[PDB]
């Protein structure tokens, strides 16, 4: 299992513009287009992202290219983040993937605000970090996904994704 396979499971793949869990225009493998309520705004952003007139739809290759870009960006973003870098550096491989997953979903800014959880992961207090992570809007709004990521941080294994 790897970060791509993990996010592919959590985000799914849609070749046509769609609304994410928060109602925002997205496409491909969880690639957010805009928070704006306008579908045209979304269509515009899409064309600009792909470099062609797509009229709301892309190919699997295009979706995967966006995905490659997005994962790269999340990692690099973590590495540039003063608050995130040290946590990421302290974690083992599997757990680093859980952190990337969150940053992919909420942005570096959002993740950076889980201060207490972050310190717990740095101190390797797995069970405590897991309880803290769950006391969040994130957990209440997307519980199934949040549970998979939290189990990953808790165990350092891929069990939560095994059989999906
Ligand atoms: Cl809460
Ligand atoms: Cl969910």
């Amino acid at each position: 299992m790897n970060i791509f396979e993990m996010l592919r499971i959590d985000e799914g793949l849609r070749l046509k513009i769609y609304k994410d869990t928060e109602g925002y225009y997205t496409i491909g493998i969880g690639h957010l287009l805009t928070k704006s309520p306008s579908l045209n705004a979304a269509k515009s952003e899409l064309d600009k992202a792909i470099g062609r007139n797509c009229n709301g739809v892309i190919t699997k290759d295009e979706a995967e290219k966006l995905f490659n870009q997005d994962v790269d960006a999340a990692v690099r973003g973590i590495l540039r983040n003063a608050k995130l870098k040290p946590v990421y550096a302290s974690l083992d491989a599997v757990r680093r993937c859980a952190l990337i997953n969150m940053v992919f979903q909420m942005g570096e800014t959002g993740v950076a605000g889980f201060t207490n959880s972050l310190r717990m992961l740095q101190q390797k207090r797995w069970d405590e970090a897991a309880v803290n992570l769950a006391k969040s809007r994130w957990y209440n709004q997307t519980p199934n996904r949040a549970k998979r990521v939290i189990t990953t941080f808790r165990t350092g294994t891929w069990d939560a994704y095994k059989n999906l």
